[PDB]
Parts: structure tokens; sequence; C-alpha cells
């Protein structure tokens, strides 16, 4: 390892103090160039944000410095990719000797360039890879219908990439000889069927097929299988929720910069989305603790705690579907506001609270029941502001309470206070004029602000929305990558394949074989020779 | 073709075009200045719809499924499943909020028996007699919890939508 360039010496050294005026002759002089680029936007931004006491320097130079050399290997990138894509690709995917063996996608991955990532060839590498084996452009309702009846794959309905690639060569090959006149691999016909069933697509719609049947499965087992005793149902339900934890165990330690502990621990606990599962997968084994513990009262709160987890394992697909485009930036936007919610409700429920104890306050005596002062001064105004108003007016002397006795029992008040018989000694009006002063100011007054809150943000979050999305396409994308074939009920079967062949002490993986390649020789020296005279054009 | 049955679905269809040749006079009042850009707008948004109902149909039949699971035996009537589990959420969420607390243990279902056939569902099982052994304020609290994530935090998205 460690091979020996020149220019990447010189560069390094001068990008690491803070120079613009040397790093720009730098960077002229480096052999291969985007790679180098990127690289230094990285190291300044972790040097900006890890120093944070000299203000003024950290703060301005170093971050403008990164954003130039940003901006640098964007221009260089779609100088190259105006000129014939398909080097370009190859130039965007490859291990580059210099930088320590790391590829350039990655570097540019790590250190939070979104605007790099959003240009139109990385995201056409991405929509090519993800769309997996089967070619692009083909829309989706003929790929669900394809997906319903294998056989038409064979019969063809879907375009292939392979056959394309022919007739493009064959079509080439006929346009020199007759512009003359006046390499590609054939197509296979059987593997043709098991090499659409890897394409990442195929297999999200299999797991979303798959967690609805586990959601039709829980229901079924929750509502009517349960007993005291266990069903085959419900070990069903047992197998399938570990399978699914063992997925996601596997996909932890397979990911990349996978040598070392915790870091893609830290990686995944951060988000918010990640909450739901790791407070699910805890629950879940409570309630079969309780479920198992087979007591009196205690199988009670055992299904009671199951019944609860249903919410969550059902509100974590919502999250699933925040990968469309059309669905995407809508989430965030509810996200963004649910803050403010809170102290708004409790602005509200302090005038509440007031008028509660206000009118219970006025026309009743010292009631020694404190379950009939708490029902009586806050859940009956409570109920009152969401009635309609000719059905809340709802007041007269005697109905209802009682009052002779201390306090009639069978959920009776006690009575208002009465000076003639049947009539209250408050005038009924007054009632009426501070309830139309009190539902008054409770409609209009707040609970607009509160809609007036969420139309301005709404208006003004439109702007930056696009870039985010296309980070998190690329953070989705990579997991289904790395996932086995079979569906979540056999993923059980495939994990055991898996260490089954890993303890066989041979690992030689074609993990990440499209995103980590190694080129030849000659391949590598032409392609930096092109991109030089690419940088030298731009 | 006149039979004894067919007669009455051929009304049916009939009456159905009748809707059909009624929707596209909407069509001819788009050439009108006034109400010529009023109807793309509505055509351009139709779309999204779809999937908004779905998503609020996953949590109301998680919340029913929740709610009927908690205090209810299993119960052998497919029909009662389906009725209070889809039915009786989808219904409850466009009641008024007062009228909406329609909760007390025993008014109409009927249990000694399996299942009362004449429109009675299972009731709610009991600890000491006329009593719910889960408390009624529990049921409350998570009716409240459910219709303020229904009504303040979808549909007004779903507005938001529309005005930008």
């Amino acid at each position: 390892d460690t091979v020996w360039d020149p220019g990447r010496d010189l560069f390094l050294w001068a990008v690491v103090q803070n120079n613009r005026e040397l790093a720009e002759i730098g960077w002229e002089q480096c052999r291969d160039c985007i790679a180098a680029a990127l690289a230094a936007s990285k190291i300044l931004r972790k040097l900006a944000q890890e120093s944070g006491e000299d203000d003024s320097e950290e703060a301005t130079e170093m971050l403008e410095l990164a954003n130039h050399y940003e901006k640098q290997a964007i221009g260089v990138f779609s100088e190259c990719h105006s000129w014939d894509a398909q080097r370009a690709q190859k130039l965007l995917i490859r291990i580059s000797p210099s930088w320590g063996r790391s590829t350039c996608l990655w570097l540019a991955l790590e250190a939070h360039d979104k605007s790099f990532i959003a240009h139109s060839g990385v995201q056409a590498l991405l929509t090519q890879i993800w769309c997996g084996e089967l070619s692009v452009d083909n829309p989706h309702w003929k790929v669900l219908l394809c997906m319903i009846f294998f056989p038409l794959i064979y019969t063809g309905f879907l375009t292939f990439r392979r056959d394309e690639d022919i007739q493009r060569q064959a079509e080439r090959t006929e346009q020199q000889k007759l512009a003359m006149e006046s390499e590609l691999k054939p197509l296979n016909c059987s593997s043709r069927l098991m090499s659409f069933l890897k394409s990442p697509q195929v297999k999200f719609y299999w797991n979303i097929a798959s967690y609805f049947g586990f959601l039709w499965l829980f229901a079924v087992v929750l509502m009517i299988d349960f007993q005291t005793s266990p069903s085959w149902r419900e070990l069903l339900l047992y197998v399938w929720l570990t399978s699914l934890v063992c997925e996601e165990i596997r996909q932890l330690y397979h990911d990349f910069d996978g040598s070392g502990f915790r870091r893609k621990a830290k990686m995944y606990i951060k988000d918010l989305w990640n909450i739901l599962d790791v407070l699910s997968i805890v629950l879940f084994i409570a309630g079969l603790i309780c479920r198992l513990q087979a007591s009196d009262t205690v199988f009670y709160i055992g299904k009671v705690i199951l019944c609860i987890d249903f919410i969550i394992f059902c509100l974590r697909l919502m999250a699933i579907f925040s990968i469309s485009r059309t669905l995407g930036p809508k989430i965030i936007i509810v996200r963004r506001m649910m803050l403010d919610l809170f102290f708004f409700m409790f602005l509200l429920s302090i005038w509440v609270v007031a008028y509660g104890v206000a009118k219970q306050g006025i026309l009743i005596e010292n009631e020694e029941r404190l379950n009939w002062i708490i029902r009586g001064a806050v859940y009956e105004p409570y109920i009152t502001i969401f009635g309609n108003f000719p059905t809340n007016i709802d007041n007269t002397l005697f109905d209802i309470s009682s009052c002779s006795v201390n306090a009639s029992d069978p959920l009776k008040p006690k009575c208002p206070m009465l000076n003639a018989d049947n009539t209250p000694v408050f005038p009924e009006w007054l009632t009426i004029m501070m309830l139309c002063v009190y539902l008054l100011f409770a409609n209009i007054l707040l609970l607009n602000l509160l809609i007036a809150i969420f139309n301005y943000t709404f208006q003004e979050v439109q702007d930056n929305t696009d870039t985010i999305w296309k980070f998190q396409r690329y953070e989705l994308i990579k997991e289904y990558h790395s996932r086995p074939a079979l569906p979540p009920p056999f993923i059980l079967l495939s994990h055991l394949i898996l260490f089954i062949r890993g303890v066989f002490l041979r690992d030689l993986p074609q993990r990440h074989k499209n995103f980590r390649q190694e080129l030849e020789q000659t391949e590598e020296e032409e392609l930096l020779s092109w991109e030089a005279y690419m940088k030298d054009n731009y």
C-alpha cells in the first residue's frame, strides 16, 4: 500500500494551514482531481467543527474555503458528464489509491455535501442502481403487474438493460457501416428470471407485502385467537417477529465501516424514527414475559401491553411511506411544528381551569366531594368548549342535581343555592353573558392563531426541500441492496444459510460489488489522463 | 332482455349512467374565462387524496383493533368483528366530541348467550356486576389522544397542500 504521488503531498500541506493562494496552485498539479477536492472539503469541515474557540478564523475562512472546493468539484464533474456519461460513472465509482483506497462517492457522502449529491448524474447513477437489473424508464404499473404473474417477465412486458444495449450496439455498428458505405454480453434465457428476483425494487414490494401480512396476522391473533394457552398461530407470530429482529441485526454488522464497534450504533440511534423499533422490540418481549407468567391478574395486563404495542407496529409504516417524492416533504412539515402544540394547549388549559373554578364557585356552596369538584371544575368546562353553542346552553335550576342530603351518591351533583323555590339567586342571564364572553374568547382568538402559525411556516419552508430528500434517498437504497432475497417469513432460513456460509471460514464477498470497484492498470491510466484533460478544459 | 331479476339490474346500470351524463356538463362549463382556470386546479391535486386517505385508514384500523381487543373476549362473529373494528371507529371520527363519548358498560350488548343474534354485540368483560374491569377513564384518555391526533395533525396538512 501507500503509493507515492508527489501531487497530494504538496496539496495536503497547502490545505491544512488554511492558505488559499497556495492551495489554488496546488490543485492544478494533482493527477486525479475530484477525489482530492472532496477530500479537502471533508478535512476542512472536520477541522472547523472541532475547533470552535478561535471564532473568526474557523467560522469564516475554513467554511468559505470548503464551500469553494465543493464548487470546484461540482464544476469538474458536470464538465465530465456532458461529454460521455458511460465513462463518467466509472470515474465516480472507482477506488483511488492516492487517498488511502477509499472511493470518491463515500467521501462526498460522509462530509455532508448537500450540493454535490444533488447533481443530476449521481441521481441517475442511484436510480440505475436501485432499479436493479431491469432497465429504467419502465412505468410502475407494468412492474407490479409483472410481479403479479411471474411468466409475463419471460414473455417480455418490461424492457431489459442487456437487450437494449445489444440493440443499441448493433444500431451503432449499422450506422458506422452505412457511413462507410455511402464487449457486450449476449442475453441469457433461463437466468433471466433469477436475475429479475434480486433487484431492490422487487424486494421492497415483497417486504411491504409481508408487512401487511404481519398486521393481518397480529390482528387475527389478538382479537380472535387469544387464549390462556398458545396456539400455532401465536407461535408463527413469535418466530416471525424474531426473524425481523435477526434481519435487523445482520444488516448492522455487514454494512461498510464494519470494522470496529458502536459507530453504526451511534449512527442508528441518532434519529427519531429508530426510537419506535427500539421501544417496540423491548415492549413486545415484556408482553411475552407477562403472557407466559400465567397468573390470575397479570395475564390481563400482559394482553394490555401487547395491545399497546400494536399501535407502534402500525405507526412505523408511515415512515416507510416517506420514500416517495410526493409524500417525502409532506411528513417533515408535520414533524417540524410538533413542539408548539403542547405550550398552546397549556395556555388554553389555564383559561378553562379559571373559567371552571369561577363558575362552580359562584352559585354552589362548599361541596365535600373531591371527585365532584374535579368533575364539575375541569371536565364540564373542557367538555363545554367543543359542543355547539345552542347545544351548550344547558342551564336550569333543577333537573338532576340533589342536595337536601349532603351529596346524593348515585351520580348527582350538588344543587345550586336557591333563594326562592325553584329559582336561582344568581340571574341566569349573567351565566349566559359570561358563557358568551368565554366561548367568544375561546373560539376565535386562540385556535385561529394556532392555525395561523402553520400556514406561514408552510409557505416559508418550500424553498430548501429538494436536497435533503436526495441525501435520504441514498440513506435508504444501500440497505436493501444488502438484504437477503427471500421475504421476511423465510429470512430466518437465509440468515441461517448466511451463517453456515460464514462458519465455513472462507469469506470473499461480492458485498457492494457495484459500489467499490478496482480497475485494471491501463484503463485507470487512460481514464485519469482523460479527466485531467477535462479539468484543463474547465 | 325481459327477465325476472335481470330487469332490476338493467334499471340499476341506467341509473348509474345518469350520473355520468350529468357529470359531463361541468366540462361544458369550462369554456368561460371565469370558470376556466378553476377546474384545472381541482384536476391537479386529485392524486394525493387517495394516498392521504390510506395513511389515515391505517391509523383508524389500528385504533379499532386495539379498542375491541382490550375489553372484549374472543367473538366468533366475523361480521361483528368487522363492524366493531373498522366501522365504529370510522364512524367515530366525524361525530362531535361530546357526542362521541358513548361509553357505558351495559346498555344494548348481550353476552350470556354466545352472540344474541338480533343486532347485539358482545358485552364487555366484567369483574364486578355492572362494572368494567378496565377503567372508563382510560378509554376516555385514549380516545382524547386518538381524536387529538386525528383532527389537528392530519387534515390540516391535507388543507395545507392545496393553499400553497
